[PDB]
């Protein structure tokens, strides 16, 4: 990509500049990148318990990579006069993101904690510093552009699954929700969210042959197989047809692009 | 699509059709379609218990979802005089029908059930209305519309697909109706449709392994692996060739439309 | 298709030909084909039982069918000669076939037993007429034609998995046939068509979490993840690489054709 | 392919060498190959037991293909000047490999064992001889080299998914490490291997639903579905979207070539 936006406010930005997008800092990142994902791999391996056995280890070595990711993001922005927005505005806003919650974890796990710990959720984020590698691996880089253009379409395909599961939980609830009168029924198809997640472990492969029952089904007279065509219609239109929607729109797009 | 054969009776009628037709309009009711979903979708799951709790609150609001609807199907039909049938005939079609079974209802449950209880399947039909939105939102009416296409060679797909499975189902009734002598035969394969549907269950991954005794198959001599052969035919055949081909359909569709 | 190496010997043969092939024939013997596969899935799902109860209702009715069966083969090879060899002459043997095999049953179902019993697996067939009407109904000849011609690729695809099935099961059994010292070594690896059928099984999504035990693996020292190993192995490279090639050559067929 | 660089020292190089090459040897050593291998799988069959039957039997049996073997691979670089850069250097290098191999342990079973044996595991590369099929049947060779072509994207799209995997097992064992305070935690997250394998299972089809309890997601308050939020999100992304990027992948390459 060329840099048109980005006029030179800085002394020696356009060498700086074109000494970070050189494929062997690209490489050397990616090189850091991948260290930390598995230190991060490491420390949740050979130490994963609470009361942490290394604990200065890893803390000293996230301390240690984030400066580094730090130092190389204020490279970066010294490279464009520190704006983000007109070159790599994308990438350079997740660097952004992921430096200042790490630079926020490493002021406070140095220097007393000053936000609530129940914040604790984003000192897991670490482990995403990792999609950046999809930046510099040309090769990861592809899959993933893509993926994010059959995005668009992958998701209207999960929006039209997503409905057609909600209509089939919302029946469940009328019709099964008083089975075994906790029973099958008040469990399974107990409420709407119940239902649409018994319907959701039912479209992956979770054996919806407890629900049916075969006596009831075969032994009694021709009524009652109710509970067989709302398990084979499902299972048909949504698992076979609407996942292989999903699929085709992924392979249209993967090889279009 | 242009209104042609939809000729003017009415004083204003071509002012409220292109009233009607305007995507705003067409977003307001995606939007009154998108929450009255979601007030069915909150009625099953913060109310499903046949003696609700809230009953008067989803009553009226049913009741007030189901007469904008009505107002709504008005203003169309004043829009192209009525008809029909010469304009969008389909959508009016299934607007027609939902809105006639939502007013069935609210005659009913205002001034008593006139119609019989058994009936009260239909009063499960406004999860259907949610279908309409396929309609406005255009991103998922392309989805449809491939779909809608791609269902004439699936259907055909899986018109072989089922000959085959009931090939099988009249052999393993056939065969192994009589294993264990409820034995296992006599409740997996006892009759036509017990045994259609074992094999329909076993098609969508449900283990078919407690059919087949090792035992029985391997230490007894070398005439006994009938229902291995069976099975793995079934899955080979069925499961892998034949879903892979109404893939095969629903991909060549998907992509060429 | 057109006739012509079927010269004419008959008195009437070229208007009887295009009698039987027109296409108010082709639907009436679709009529039958389906009418007599419903009639051998009412026998089995209204009389499974050895001792049949309407017996002379089965026994005569698939005299009647065969006897019809028997009358439009006739007719047909009228039509071309009785030659069945220059034109149409995959069907017109596998009509040939099927009736032969129908008479056959029905001469020593009302004149005595003349072939041993143990060969009554071939009064099995009948199931099979059915595949006569994929060659009428052309929706289904459609299909029917397309994996007629993936077959040969598939087919190659499925030796190649075979192949790599076969590798995996002799070393199942040279690794994996001592554990539990029936054992789990001694069952499901015990020798190589044991352990072809549990990798068989395992292709197909049966569990094979049970062979694998956490404690062994990971409480142990770093050598005893073999098992994972083999099973992580065997499943991507089969089940997803090698399943999804025997897609691949499906898909390819069925949109070039 | 024309030989082009391997120039012709030896007395009868030029024979010899289109005798090899010529369609009926080529068949000829695809007998030999397929026997060899139903060989060996007859070895695990009738006789997988530590202490053998007809130990002799498959000794003096790999002892002969081995040797016939040999002098195959022998005619073979006599062909092309004992070489094998120049000429074929791949499948060369590869029946090196294998007769290397096969020699060495004909050599310490008829001449004392001079290796560890703790080396055995290259005893079992016998079973992969069969390899070398896919170069003699152009049907399964086409299939192979477009395998061998759609590798690198679809070890791209694998190292993508694994990327994937590792950050669910990285949060896997930041969040549910302590469940069931072995327990349901301490075994199936108790630290990042047994997290990325629980993962791994569960991307193939193994039941996530022990690890999430429904009276503690639902009838608890609305602050526990983090475990649903979890399986539904790792299975969506890496089951369905992510393993068919890799179908599309092999399906792009094996239609493109
Ligand atoms: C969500 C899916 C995103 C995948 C494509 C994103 C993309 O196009 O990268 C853009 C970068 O913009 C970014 O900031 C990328 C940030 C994360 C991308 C990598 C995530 C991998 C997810 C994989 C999980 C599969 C998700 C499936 C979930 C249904 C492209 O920007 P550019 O052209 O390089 O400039
Ligand atoms: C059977 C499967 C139907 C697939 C979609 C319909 C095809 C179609 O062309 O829609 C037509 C609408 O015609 C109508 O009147 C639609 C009436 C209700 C169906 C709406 C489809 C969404 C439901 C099924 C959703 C997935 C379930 C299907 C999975 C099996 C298109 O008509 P038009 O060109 O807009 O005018
Ligand atoms: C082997 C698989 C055959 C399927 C395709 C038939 C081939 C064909 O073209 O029919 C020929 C007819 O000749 C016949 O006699 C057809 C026999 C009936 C085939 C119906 C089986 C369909 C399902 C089996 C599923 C297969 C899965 C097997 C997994 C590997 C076509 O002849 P024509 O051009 O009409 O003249
Ligand atoms: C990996 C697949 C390799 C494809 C071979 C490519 C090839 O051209 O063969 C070359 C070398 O060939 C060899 O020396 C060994 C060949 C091994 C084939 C084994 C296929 C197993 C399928 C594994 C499934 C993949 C599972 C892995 C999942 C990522 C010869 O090439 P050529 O001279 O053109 O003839
Ligand atoms: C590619 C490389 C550079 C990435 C970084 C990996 C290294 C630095 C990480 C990964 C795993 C970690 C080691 C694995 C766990 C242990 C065992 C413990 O008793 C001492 C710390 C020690 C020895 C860790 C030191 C740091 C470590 C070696
Ligand atoms: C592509 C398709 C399959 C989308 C899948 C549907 C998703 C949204 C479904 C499947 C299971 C459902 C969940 C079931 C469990 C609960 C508990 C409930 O108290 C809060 C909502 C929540 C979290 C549901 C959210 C929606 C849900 C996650
Ligand atoms: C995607 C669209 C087509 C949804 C599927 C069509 C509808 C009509 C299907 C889906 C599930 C089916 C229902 C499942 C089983 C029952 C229970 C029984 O007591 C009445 C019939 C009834 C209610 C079926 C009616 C038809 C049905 C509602
Ligand atoms: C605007 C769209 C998205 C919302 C759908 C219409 C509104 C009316 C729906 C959305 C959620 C629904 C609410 C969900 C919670 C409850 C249950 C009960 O405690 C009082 C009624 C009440 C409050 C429902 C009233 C109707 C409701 C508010
Ligand atoms: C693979 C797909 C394409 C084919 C679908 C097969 C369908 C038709 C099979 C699978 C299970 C079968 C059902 C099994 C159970 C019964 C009970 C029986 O007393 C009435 C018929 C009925 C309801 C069968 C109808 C046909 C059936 C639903
Ligand atoms: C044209 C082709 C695809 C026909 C489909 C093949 C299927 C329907 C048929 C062909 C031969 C049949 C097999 C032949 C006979 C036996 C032995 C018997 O004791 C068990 C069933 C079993 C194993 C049959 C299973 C069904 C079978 C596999
Ligand atoms: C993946 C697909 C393409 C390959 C199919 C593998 C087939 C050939 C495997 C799977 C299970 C195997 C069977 C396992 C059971 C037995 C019992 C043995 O005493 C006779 C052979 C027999 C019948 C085997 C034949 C080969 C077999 C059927
Ligand atoms: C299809 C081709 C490319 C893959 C070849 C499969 C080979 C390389 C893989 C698949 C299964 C793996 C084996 C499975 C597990 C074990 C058990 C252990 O005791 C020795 C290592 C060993 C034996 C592995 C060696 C490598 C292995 C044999
Ligand atoms: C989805 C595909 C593409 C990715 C494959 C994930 C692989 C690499 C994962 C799944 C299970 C993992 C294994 C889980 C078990 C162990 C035990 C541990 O003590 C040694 C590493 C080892 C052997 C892991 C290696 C990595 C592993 C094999
Ligand atoms: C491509 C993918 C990785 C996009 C990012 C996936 C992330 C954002 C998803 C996957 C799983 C999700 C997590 C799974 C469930 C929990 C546990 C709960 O205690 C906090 C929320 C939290 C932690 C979710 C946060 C968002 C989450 C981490």
């Amino acid at each position: 990509p060329p840099p048109r936006k980005v006029v030179f406010w800085l002394p020696h930005q356009r060498k700086v500049f074109d000494f970070y997008a050189s494929q062997g800092v690209q490489y050397f990142t990616a090189f850091l990148i991948v260290s930390n994902f598995i230190f991060n791999c490491a420390e949740k391996e050979w130490d994963p318990y609470t009361d942490q056995l290394y604990q200065g280890l890893w803390r000293w070595g996230e301390f240690a990579f984030n400066t580094m990711f730090l130092i190389e993001l204020l490279i970066n922005f010294y490279g464009i006069a520190f704006c983000f927005w007109r070159y790599n505005w994308a990438w350079n806003t997740f660097d952004l993101v992921v430096v200042a919650i790490g630079t926020l974890t490493m002021a406070e796990a140095i220097g007393g904690n000053f936000m609530p710990p129940s914040m604790a959720l984003i000192r897991n984020l670490r482990a995403f510093r990792i999609f950046r590698l999809f930046k510099r691996i040309k090769s990861l880089n592809k899959i993933i552009v893509s993926l994010g253009k059959a995005i668009p379409g992958v998701a209207n395909a999960f929006v039209i699954m997503v409905i057609i599961m909600c209509i089939y939980a919302i029946l469940g609830v009328e019709f099964y929700h008083m089975t075994g009168s906790y029973t099958y029924g008040e469990e399974y198809y107990g409420t709407f969210f119940r239902a649409l997640y018994t319907l959701f472990q039912v479209l992956t492969g979770e054996s919806w042959s407890e629900a049916v029952a075969r006596p009831a089904v075969f032994e009694s007279h021709y009524d009652s197989f109710g509970p067989v065509l709302f398990y084979v219609s499902f299972i048909i239109i949504c698992q076979i047809v609407l996942i292989n929607v999903v699929v085709a729109v992924l392979l249209d797009k993967m090889v279009e692009e």
